[PDB]
């Protein structure tokens, strides 16, 4: 049975909220809505996240790297009881959207920050690892600077964050250890929503560098005096070594997309290992072959069709089920347009999957002891992907509108 005080606030984006259970190693992921959906709509929506996880993302990213635990039902009093308790924990910016309190459904997943031994967990939101290559783009700046580094200017000017991050995803997504070190230092300096650190299921950093060292010193140095620089450097190196870790150097990927350059970004102040999670993530991100500029015309062709034929929306699995036939249709990587709805639709569904891979999080576990990297302790490590719900069909015009603004505003600033 469910107890209000046994669950604690863990985190949120702007689609969902997560609460971790103090005893068992599980979390519950709840949806979020404004004060202004049906119970059935939520059930399918939540079940679509599991189907998409099982039937699409386990193929692209691997069975062991993905965990999308089943949908679960709860009593409506418990959800209310929990909601009010936690309201103070939530940061004030997220509080526009309220918690899913009326449905009584949520998604139960394993807590990737918890599992007598201690545990250190680093969560990263790496963002898009390539600079767009497509001839459909009408701004030449998009071929030079990454989305992330461009986007940074508008976010700081808007007052989202205090200053521009030096993190460029192409530094992290390169194979080069020196570039990967610089990227991780840059995330440590200016965390934003791209870095978080947990110790025994407790957040300890990215919503002070010397305060981090207090917490991390027991791990890497379980007596010699070790300064902050020493502690933070070994965190950077171990993590770099976990991101360069691959268990599948030989096998052929489901997506064999080629990295069309450039591999260095201008805004940033011999490639990834074949089986590593960062490589595999980058491959599913590259399903965006056309760019939004690009893809948006093909969105209109599909919309035009669906407005003519409303019944076919369910028929063509636009909002699921995200099943084996859905997966199979993503494998047509041909970029030659034949003016057909089928072509446009294929590219639209591929673009949504790429959007999902561009906004996903990577959770790295570390525990002192299977799979082990070199360190001044002896650490057993695990890797996971988080935040793999398919991005909606309806947001594609928003991506087109936003992309224009990011590039134009950057082009003004430079
Ligand atoms: O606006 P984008 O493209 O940078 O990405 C959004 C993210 O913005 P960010 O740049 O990471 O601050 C945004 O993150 P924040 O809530 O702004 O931290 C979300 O991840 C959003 O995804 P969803 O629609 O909530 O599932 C993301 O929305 P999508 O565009 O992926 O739908
Ligand atoms: N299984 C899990 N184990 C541990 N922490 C988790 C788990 N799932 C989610 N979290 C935490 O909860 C946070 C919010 O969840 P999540 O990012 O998946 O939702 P979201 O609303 O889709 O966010 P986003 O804005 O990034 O799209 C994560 O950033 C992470 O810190
Ligand atoms: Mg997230
Ligand atoms: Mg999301
Ligand atoms: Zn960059």
């Amino acid at each position: 049975k469910m107890d209000e005080n046994e669950w604690s606030y863990h985190g949120e984006g702007n689609k969902s909220l997560v609460v971790a259970h103090a005893q068992r190693c599980v979390v519950l992921r709840f949806l979020k809505f404004p004060p202004n959906k049906t119970s059935e709509e939520i059930l399918q929506h939540l079940q679509n996240i599991v189907d998409f996880g099982k039937n699409v993302m386990k193929d692209f990213l691997g069975e062991n790297y993905v965990h999308c635990g089943e949908v679960v039902q709860l009593p409506l009093e418990f959800v209310k009881q929990l909601c009010l308790k936690i309201q103070c924990e939530r940061p004030e910016s997220r509080c526009d959207k309220d918690l899913d309190t009326f449905s009584g459904y949520a998604m139960c997943l394993p807590n990737l920050t918890r599992l007598h031994r201690p545990i250190l967990c680093v969560e990263i939101k790496p963002k898009c690892g390539f600079i767009p290559f497509s001839n459909d783009v009408t701004h030449e700046m998009k071929h030079k600077v990454c989305r992330y580094c461009m986007h940074q200017h508008l976010k700081v000017a808007t007052g989202k964050w205090k200053k521009i991050s030096k993190y460029c995803p192409l530094d992290l997504y390169s194979g080069n250890k020196q570039r990967m070190h610089f990227a991780l230092r840059s995330l440590l300096q200016e965390t934003q929503n791209n870095l978080r650190i947990f110790k025994n299921g407790e957040l300890i950093y990215g919503c002070d560098l010397k305060e981090l060292a207090h917490h991390l010193k027991p791990f890497f140095f379980p007596s010699g005096p070790h300064c902050t620089k020493a502690v933070i450097r070994e965190l950077v190196h171990v993590i770099t070594r976990v991101l360069l870790s691959s268990s599948e150097k030989a096998r052929a990927g489901a997506l064999r997309l080629g990295l069309q350059g450039p591999r260095v970004c201008e805004a940033s102040p011999s490639g990834l290992p074949k089986g590593c999670l960062l490589y595999k993530t980058l491959q599913v991100q590259m399903l965006d072959q056309l760019d939004i500029e690009g893809l948006y015309p093909l969105y209109k062709r599909v919309e035009q069709y669906l407005e003519e034929f409303p019944e076919e929306r369910k028929t063509l699995q636009i909002d699921g089920p995200y099943d084996e036939v859905f997966y199979q249709k993503l494998l047509d990587l041909s970029t030659e347009d034949d003016g057909t709805v089928a072509f446009a639709l294929t590219k639209v569904q591929q673009y949504r999957v790429a959007m999902t891979a561009k906004d996903c999080s990577i959770m790295i576990a570390l525990s002192p002891c299977p799979v082990i990297p070199s360190s001044r302790s002896r650490l057993a490590f695990s890797v996971s992907v988080l935040d793999l719900d398919l991005k909606p069909y309806e947001s594609i015009p928003h991506q087109y509108k936003l992309d224009s603004k990011i590039v134009n505003y950057y082009s003004k600033t430079v």
